[PDB]
């Protein structure tokens, strides 16, 4: 392919930086430095990571929480992207795990503590699966890959984190399956934007659970018109999770001062998550500095991309 | 020496970030790109300077602005920051008197283009005009005047730096900070924290009343720009900086020119507070204008501290600020931040 075309997606949902979102990427940076360091091979290689931004996505993605609660969370993505990274490549990263529990544990329920738990479990256990469809070089069909990428692209935080940030507990809801719809539209919608956005460096790193690769070798589409396709997707996944959403709170519960926090708290996770999508140099490339641009042509291959608009 | 220990410094005033301070840095990357991508040789150059982050200088000096006029700061900064590079560059201005001068020139045509009636024909004059009809929208004519006064100041003072560098004769310590209140853009800064402020100092500055507190508070900002800048000036070899005046002139090894110069933050950093509090304890110092000013000046030397432990242009390009503030530095790594030890 070479160059493609990236259009304008909906933005339809907050999108808002934490008021303190600058300095807790940097004070997160501090921390991967104390808990992280040794598992890069070389400062070269912590750098590269920490050129990444990785500490801001935390911020995008709760910027009406406490400070202490957006540096918690900040530093549990950074925790988690290093995980993730090393995957598309107590013990070394326990003392790092401790730390964030540590911290985390004492703004969350006993139940809570229990879901993370299981919730990193889950980020895991997707990760594994992720690795012997890479190392087996078998891409999957689409609904199978989206199967996986629940666990991989760890819904299952990104959803507990959101109450944590909202400073409730929906444990009792969840059970009971009140965010069924609202969860299956809000993460789809995430991990297809992620898809889009990282697909320069999935393409690079020869990752294969991605819904651009499903739709280019296993579906057969020229580049374009899958972009095209997930874009479509994207809009639509988007458009349910307002309607769901929407549901939720015209309906039994949604007068509940708790569902309402929790609700602001995905729309937030949903528009804050694009937001940093396309601010990092993890997908634009190392070297590379956003300059706001959103949509446009960008190179598949070249070393560090941004949107002209003009081949 | 191939490194140096610096120690940890007073940081008694306020450093904060604006609510919106990496928004306004990314914006700020975007009018860079518009306005200024043509006055670098490359994409690759220019991804050199946005990796400095100069475009979060703004919001950590004017954390208490309105959002439009932090924009404004902070794209202003990263203009001059773009100028401040290009005439302290001998490869891009000339390396003797004749070359040097007839480039230098153009750079001062360019610039004057700025609050002129016609279009600019230059990159640097559309940028200028643009700042110009942003910033002084929020001024009074005497703070407009006073803009044109602090531009020329700026520019007498690169100037002189360029001559000193050509010339290879280092100034004197006192002779250095004269040089340097005009070419560290110290009438702009003051300026500006009137426009980020949304006040008018100008009878009161013309007066004196700020005399004492623009000395000291320019005095520790400079200081402090010398110490985290002189990794990157050793390796330019700029002589406007009191790093080489201690070593050079004074005959000071570089580790007791930088205990100096800390000592010296230090004094002026608390010099900067007693005058602060003397105008606050002063006839003016129950005017809500003098008062946010004087807040304005505190968050400028505070903020400036910060953005210089954080800014890629010091710690190498790559740099990533982990949050350290003291220990030994390299002046030989490709990359350097604060470490507990020396190289053994
Ligand atoms: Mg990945
Ligand atoms: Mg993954
Ligand atoms: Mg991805
Ligand atoms: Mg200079
Ligand atoms: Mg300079
Ligand atoms: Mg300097």
């Amino acid at each position: 392919p070479g160059e493609f075309f990236l259009p304008p997606l909906p933005r339809l949902l907050p999108a808002g930086y934490h008021p303190d979102a600058a300095r807790i990427e940097i004070a997160s940076n501090g921390w991967v430095r104390r808990m992280l360091a040794d598992c890069f091979d070389s400062e070269e290689s912590l750098l590269f990571f920490l050129r990444q931004r990785n500490g801001i996505y935390g911020p995008l993605t709760v910027p009406y929480a406490e400070a202490d609660r957006a540096q918690n969370i900040a530093d549990w993505y950074q925790f988690v992207t290093v995980i993730d990274s090393f995957v598309s490549d107590a013990s070394l990263y326990g003392r790092a795990a401790q730390d964030l529990w540590r911290r985390i544990a004492a703004g969350m329920s006993a139940r809570q503590v229990d879901r993370l738990v299981a919730a990193l479990e889950a980020f895991l256990r997707g990760c594994a699966e992720e690795i012997r469809s890479k190392l087996d070089k078998q891409v999957p069909h689409f609904e199978a890959c989206m199967r996986v990428r629940v666990d991989s692209f760890g819904c299952e935080f990104l959803e507990l984190l959101t109450e944590y940030a909202a400073e409730v507990d929906m444990s009792r809801a969840a059970t009971e399956g009140l965010f069924d719809e609202v969860h299956h539209h809000g993460m789809r919608q995430l991990i297809l934007v992620n898809d889009l956005l990282s697909w320069r460096k999935e393409y690079a790193q020869r990752d294969t659970m991605t819904t651009v690769r499903v739709l280019c070798e296993v579906e057969g589409l020229e580049l374009q018109d899958a972009v095209d396709r997930l874009c479509a997707l994207v809009e639509h996944h988007e458009r349910a999770y307002i309607t769901a959403r929407d549901a939720v709170l015209a309906g039994p519960h949604g007068h509940r001062e708790d569902v309402r926090a929790y609700l602001s708290g995905l729309d937030h996770l949903i528009g804050g998550s694009q937001e940093f999508e396309y601010l990092t140099p993890r997908y634009f490339g190392d070297g590379s500095v956003w300059d706001g641009s959103t949509s446009g042509w960008i190179s598949l291959t070249a070393s560090v991309a941004r949107f002209r608009d003009a081949p």
